Formats: C-alpha cells, structure tokens, sequence
C-alpha cells in the first residue's frame, strides 16, 4: 500500500521505487538536503568501516561544513562532534544516527507536502504511474525504481553544477547501496 509507504520514512527507505517518486517531488519542489544527508547516513552506518571513512569526507563537505552545498543545519554541540570523528576518519554512526534525528522533522514535513500533491491527484507528475507496474516480484521493484532514477537525473540535469553534482553524488550512493543503479 502506497498510502502507508508514503507515510512512513521506515518503509520508504526500503521502498526504492517509492522513495524515487517522492525524491522526484523532492528534487523538483524542495530542499532535497535533510532526506538527501539522511540517506548518506543511513548508508555509512552500514559501510565497510574502509568505504565509510572516505563516505564520511563526502558527507561532512556535502551536507555539514559551514558552506555546504546541501547544508543541513545542527547544534553547535554535535557539528563539533561530527566534525572531528569523519575529519579523523572515526566511527561516526552515532552522532551521524544523532544527526539524522536533527533532520527528520523537516523529513516530516516534506512527507505530509507529497502526500497533499498525492491527495490533489498530483502523483502522476512524480512517477506515480509506474507504481501502478509494481508487482510484489523485486524484478520488477527493481525496474521501477530505475524508472525514477533516470527520470531524477533528468531533474538534476537542469541544475546549477554546485548543486546537480553533489545531489547527483548522494542520490547515487543510497540508490546504488539499495542495488539500483542506471
């Protein structure tokens, strides 16, 4: 059930297909940097602690450092933490899980504004169609979800460089850790 999908950050997550159309929302309409760092940081908790160390650079630069492109915004108290441990190539899982937190209201928010374009029968815009294809078989699960992340390359394609690019990079590091990849 899309419905309950859409709703819940936990099923999306795991949800490729889905999480494609609301990033397409997300992408098009939004700030796309608290789900964007959150999905980063939801594959470095799960990274080889060699592929992470380097994944860690990319997250600090992209979404935390003073002038980040995708800057999410978090106390003072924890950017300092962060900063050191993925500076100094640490364990970062728990103040990153501790950052997700800080960006999960505005997650939130962004969930209840796709579900009102869902409500207005808007959702046909963000590739809601190819929802439809879905099958319980992850073949096709697989497919549609592609589907989603050509359709947001071409969003992205129509951006300014310093913003198409580190998008396009965090984009690709969930998609291709979810196993899909163009």
């Amino acid at each position: 059930e899309s419905d309950i999908i859409f709703q819940d950050l936990e099923k999306l997550k795991s949800r490729p297909a889905h999480l494609g159309v609301f990033l397409r929302y997300i992408f098009s309409q939004a700030d796309p940097s608290p789900l964007l760092f959150y999905l980063c940081a939801e594959v470095y908790q799960q990274a080889s602690p060699k592929d992470s160390r380097s994944l860690g650079k990319d997250i600090w630069n992209i979404f935390l450092e003073k002038n980040a492109p995708l800057r999410v915004k978090i106390p003072e108290m924890l950017q300092a933490e962060i900063d050191s441990r993925l500076r100094n190539s640490e364990d970062a899982r728990g103040v990153l899980c501790e950052a997700q937190e800080a960006a999960m209201p505005e997650i939130q928010e962004q969930i209840h504004d796709y579900r009102t374009k869902r409500t207005l029968g808007l959702g046909s815009l963000y590739g809601e169609n190819d929802l439809l294809d879905l099958d319980g078989d992850p073949l096709r699960e697989r497919q549609v979800a592609e589907k989603q992340l050509a359709a947001l390359g071409d969003i992205l394609s129509a951006y300014a460089a310093d913003r198409s690019a580190p998008m396009d990079f965090a984009l690709n590091t969930y998609m291709s850790h979810a196993g899909i990849r163009l």
